[PDB]
């Protein structure tokens, strides 16, 4: 069932972590869908104040490892991404 991936088949692969350069990334595994579109977001400390998902990876599709990963961004401060349903904050400096 190719297409944008059920809130329920990533998981927590990974949380938002920096990208090893300056970004942040986020890894996230399926759970059934092949290459499917994941509905990535973003939200600032738990709060969807500002989406602040400023995708330097703006195309994540499951694959047979998952979503592989994820680069999101925002001026400095709390990002935290939704991955549909799933979500983790992360404090970017």
């Amino acid at each position: 069932t190719y297409t944008v991936c059920d809130k329920t088949k990533f998981t927590w692969k990974r949380a938002p972590t920096d990208s090893g350069h300056d970004t942040v990334v986020m890894e996230v595994g399926f759970s059934g869908t092949r290459p499917c579109r994941i509905p990535v977001r973003a939200v600032a400390h738990g709060v969807p104040e500002v989406n602040v998902a400023m995708l330097i990876t703006p195309n994540p599709t499951m694959e047979n490892n998952g979503g592989g990963f994820i680069e999101m961004q925002l001026p400095p401060g709390d990002n935290i991404i939704y991955v549909g349903d799933l979500n983790h904050q992360w404090f970017q400096k």
